[PDB]
């Protein structure tokens, strides 16, 4: 492929030997989750992010996958694969660098980061729509679209991450993948749509507006999905769910993205719009 292949030998010196220390005290993990643990690396005269996989078989074929669809999908919301490593005793994948990590920790402010305002949300949710939409448009489905999976840039500018489960309505599987507190109802039955993208898509706009985790056990309610039924039941208010931790949060807008969620988080798969209608409505928002 067009990618460059990379030494272990290389990845292991320019992580500190995949120094599993916090990035915070010294180390170089910057995240955990998707197969494997993220480092920090300087390749050339440039900061990568190196990811270092860990069935045997089964990790393999997300391997293969993420390398078939970073060849395949090139965008300005995607994240950049700029090579691999698959001679040393572990497969690792090198990207681009995301200085502002994932959404998820930047709307906890994880690390200490300030909050993130009202205008730049916007900005990251238009940016994440427009990258599910080159997606869908390219026939991919990616499965496990979530706020952890979508990164920041030195500018914030919002990148889908994580094609290790992507598949190329409809198809059934009986290896049902994806983040439960994200699930469509026929996503959770085995079904394979990009419908399911934009339930999941519709969670992360209530994750943007109101700043909580799609799941906290220690919440009522535990699943931020079942605000939408507070809201319609008029026992709450989008007003009272909005993140406390902005200044510049104007109510029309804030009205215009829930009821995009709102849409996007319809329980009938072929009643919410598709990534195209998403993209046009967030746009008219701002
Ligand atoms: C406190 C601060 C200085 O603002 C933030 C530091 N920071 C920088 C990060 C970069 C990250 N990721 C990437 O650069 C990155 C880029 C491309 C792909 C991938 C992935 F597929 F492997 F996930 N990860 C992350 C994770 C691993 C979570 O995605 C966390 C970070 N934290």
């Amino acid at each position: 492929t067009r990618f460059h292949s990379f030494s272990f030998y290389e990845l292991k010196n320019v992580t500190n030997n995949f120094d599993e220390r916090p990035i915070s005290v010294g180390g170089n993990k910057m995240g955990e989750g998707g197969f494997g643990v993220v480092y920090k690396g300087y390749v050339n005269n440039t900061t990568v992010a190196v990811k270092k996989l860990a069935t045997t078989e089964e990790l393999k074929q997300q391997f293969d996958q993420e390398i078939k669809v970073m060849a395949k999908c090139q965008h300005e919301n995607l994240v950049e694969l700029l090579g691999f490593s698959s001679d040393g005793d572990d497969l690792c994948l090198v990207y681009v660098y995301m200085p502002n990590g994932s959404l998820l920790d930047r709307l906890s402010c994880l690390d200490g980061t300030p909050p993130l305002s009202w205008h730049m949300r916007c900005k990251i949710a238009q940016g994440a729509a427009n990258g599910i939409n080159f997606l869908h448009e390219n026939h991919h489905i990616h499965r496990d679209i979530k706020s952890a999976n979508i990164l920041l840039d030195e500018a914030f500018t919002a990148k889908i991450s994580d094609f290790g489960l992507a598949r190329a309505q409809t198809v059934m599987t009986s290896r049902i993948v994806g983040t439960t507190a994200y699930m469509a109802p026929e996503a959770l039955r085995g079904e394979i749509t990009p419908k399911s993208d934009i339930y999941s898509f519709g969670v992360v706009l209530l994750e943007i507006i109101t700043g909580l985790p799609a799941v906290d056990e220690h919440r009522e309610p535990q699943l931020l999905l079942d605000i939408k039924e507070e809201i319609e039941d008029e026992e709450k208010t989008i007003e009272d769910y909005i993140d406390k931790k902005m200044n510049d949060a104007d109510s029309t807008s804030v009205e215009a993205m829930y009821s995009v969620a709102s849409q996007c988080l319809h329980e009938k798969k072929n009643k919410r719009p598709d990534i195209k209608k998403v993209q046009q409505l967030l746009q008219e928002m701002t």
